[PDB]
């Protein structure tokens, strides 16, 4: 199997009236994150892609067409968390059984779990499973506990904190570090991540190579000009509503995007003009 | 179609190993709060009953025991709420056709949802199901927007801000106020609550009703008295972990109640002999 | 000597153009505090004095004349607080001599600094003044340590939290806490405070007494509804700007109340309507 | 004059244990920010030289002595911001005859200033002294209010994030920005700041220099690499107490630093060997 590296596109997922996920629209998306975008990989199920909208056999739904829609070079990551331990074990032995490279997971959220319930949350899942597991993101010495796991391989750093990013980029040499924030990419790339996870990529994915590859290549005035413009779309993007606009921008290139699943809104025609504007000046 | 006033036993839940719901220790669970703590109702499958670790047949099934374990003299809410619409909507009518008197919904979590989303979450949940709706907390101008919908009876109050509390009660004289805070129980009455709902109630819920009418009987030195050593039970069941130190109180009573649902761990016995030594302080 | 408990009004001060103290409206307001709002004492130099904008000649001018203004059975309270321990110490000690039955202090802010050096500021303090100290903003067990100094009589409470206040209290029963939220008077005074300072009471101070009074009688749902109306007011100077709002209505009483120190604004006229409205239905 | 952009040390001021100041090792904390970490210029009574602990007189004494101790090449800015606008303003002119090449000054704090009291404060100091402003403390518009005015300069940029300082590099091409967080030098140079003010440099000087140019030479990783050598100094230092501990770092050097101003407290003779241990591992 794999090492993870790269750039991952946050899948994203159309709907249809009733929070039913349109197939035939996912699939146009997954390969249009491949193909049109040229992502190393997918990261399914996430925060972009709905998922705690949904209920256990949408998920499944997702991880299903989205595996299909690929070639095997592909890497594929699986996230799984859910406040329903019984679920995350459940959806990560059928994403593993599918034939993805690892799974992830999100902290436990709403109740205030102490970090051993946080951990033995992760440990459990990778007892069930036996698949790699990517966490979410905790202290160094928490960390330090956390990454003992051999199958603990890497983390999502989501946190826009380049001192705690720094310490444990050095602390964890051999550990995988994605990061999940789009905006601050060039930022994170010299601070040594070995990729990135995001929404926006699905949009903007051949700009944010650039500005991963430029930054380690040396050019990192052009790398950052580039964020430049990437800011500029995801400032835009943000101001309307992030997901559905996203999918906005994908429904111009002829894909099915479908609708959100309430309770999230659909896209907001008032924003329209200002949308096209950014589509016709960056090309999207 | 009955009253809504009074105070509510937020149901704890008992599980097995596999975090399954224990039938017959809930049944007693249920029967604990409403003839020996002698509460006015049961608030059903809200956090306190782990609610958000559960999948949907786990939460109808609790709605069912819960129910079948009761009188009809039992004020019964249900909260309903959840990230997935759809299921909200299920278990909604679900829970109404049950014959629960209100139901209650959660703000939608997780994503930051605009106020508009939050609004016709609930107005959708409402529609669905003709079932008088209990809100959480949010400004007032939204509070005049959302109680302007005539099946909004009013809101499940947990935020520590008693100016807010003052502001709602004096702008909404005809809605109900039942307040969530246990330790302030005391404050949120003279503040004109009307009525209570709590995790420790299950626990202490004489003290608690004694705190309620001596306090509206301007008897409040002495109220307060009994809020100061509500507040000993509270302050150490929450340093303890407060639902299984709460269900262990309950053992101690001869009621099965059985393990908590990972990742939730279960009482830590290192804490084991403070915690009978306060069911001895205060005879719980 | 003094017994400490009671009402006392956070004194307001009046600056001409160049933020100078304007002494005549100074001794007005004091006065007003005193005499029409018959309040048991004054607060002096403390936020609501805009203390921490005056240099230290204007602080003792401010202490000598509140002085001057009231009479001998009048509380005084002295803040003396600054993040110049030097001039603490230097005021601590003018207005001891002065006469002001006890010193204030706020925590010192803006740098992190640990409890210890909070702890040693505030014994620094009273070893070079040996007056009494009531602290000003951290953990129960850090007022322990605090409050086992005997000089430190007691706290002015200022945190919204009731809990904290309600532990607070049992815990040391023979420590003064005095309150500093007026729109949370009645739920301060059911919590068995001994008093509040309050920066409103110079225009609302006889409803505050009756708060204060009728809570303590068991007349609390009196006590709730002057809640109400003071609540009102509290609210409309909070919009309009409070000390500069707060001196506006004082001058409608014919005391030169001047204008707020830069860079405070002055009172917006386009607030005067709303003022005029607010004076008028409330007798102010 | 000079135009602002390099690296300053943000001056450390050693005292007496009555708080006064040292003005020789003051004198020779200057120099060594110059002559031997070989830094561009001073920034002089920031919050690192404890400034907001000192008394009108010792802050023009600080600035007296450190202009005196420095050639005419060295870089100065003075920090001249205090919630007294009447000292501000004193301040700003005296350190403008001494021939300081900017003022600086902190947003007003402790009370709830609106962004107009900001903006006029600011401008009042700017009218009152005809000297180049450089701001510090939220809008890109209200970023863009201040920054219309040909006198305010740039900003000290200390908030610790990277899609807002990339938001106003783009916006504002043309103001200086000096970065305040030393332990992100690599991701605050990528990002195209002019330059940085930090209290560490006193004493790292040296080693901030390389990761300012090896950056912007696109030598990233070796930037990167210094960055992880900083932060070890950085992290030790703020577990120690960060004034006095790069004071006693001084120290070692046969510079007279002194102590810290109370209520700091001194630094801790525990953390002695560990301290020996980072000085020798970083030759400091
Ligand atoms: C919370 C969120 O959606 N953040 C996303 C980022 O791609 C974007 O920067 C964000 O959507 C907007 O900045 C991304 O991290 C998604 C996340 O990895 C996921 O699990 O879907
Ligand atoms: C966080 C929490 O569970 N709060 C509970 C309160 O009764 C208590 O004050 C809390 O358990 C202890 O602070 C209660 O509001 C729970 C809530 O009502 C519910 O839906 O179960
Ligand atoms: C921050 C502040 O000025 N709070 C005041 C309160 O009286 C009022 O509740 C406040 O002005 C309006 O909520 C009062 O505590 C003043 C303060 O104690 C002081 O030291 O002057
Ligand atoms: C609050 C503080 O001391 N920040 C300093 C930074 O150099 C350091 O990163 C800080 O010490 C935390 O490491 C520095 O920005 C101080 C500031 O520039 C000043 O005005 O002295």
């Amino acid at each position: 199997n794999k090492d993870l590296k790269g750039l991952y596109a946050a899948l994203l997922v159309p709907f249809d009236e009733n929070g039913q996920v349109n197939e035939q629209g996912l699939k146009q998306i997954a390969q249009n994150a491949i193909e049109t975008e040229e992502l190393d990989g997918l990261y399914v199920n996430g925060s972009s892609g709905e998922n705690f909208l949904l209920n256990t056999e949408q998920k499944k739904q997702v991880f299903k067409v989205a595996k299909e829609a690929v070639g095997d070079k592909v890497k594929l990551i699986a996230q799984v968390g859910s406040l329903d331990l019984n679920e995350a074990i459940e959806l990560g032995k059928y994403a593993t059984e599918l034939g993805y490279d690892a799974l992830s997971a999100v902290t436990p959220f709403y109740y205030p779990f102490t970090f051993e319930e946080i951990r033995d949350y992760y440990f459990d899942i990778i007892e069930a499973t036996q698949n790699n597991m990517i966490i979410y993101a905790i202290s160094i010495e928490q960390f330090s506990e956390l990454f003992n796991h051999e199958k603990i391989v890497g983390v999502k750093y989501t946190a826009p904190n380049f001192f705690l990013l720094e310490r444990i980029r050095k602390a964890f040499p051999d550990k995988l570090i994605l990061s999940g924030f789009d905006e601050m990419l060039v930022q994170a790339t010299i601070s040594g991540v070995d990729g990135a996870i995001g929404s926006t990529y699905n949009v903007n994915g051949r700009r944010a190579r650039k500005i991963f590859d430029l930054a380690r290549q040396g050019q990192i005035q052009e790398a950052y000009q580039l964020q430049h413009d990437s800011n500029d779309i995801i400032e835009t993007v943000l101001s309307m509503g992030i997901y559905p606009t996203l999918k906005e921008i994908l429904r111009h290139r002829g894909i099915d995007a479908g609708l959100p699943k309430r309770p999230f809104k659909p896209f907001n025609e008032a924003h329209r003009q200002t949308l096209d504007q950014l589509i016709a000046k960056y090309d999207l």
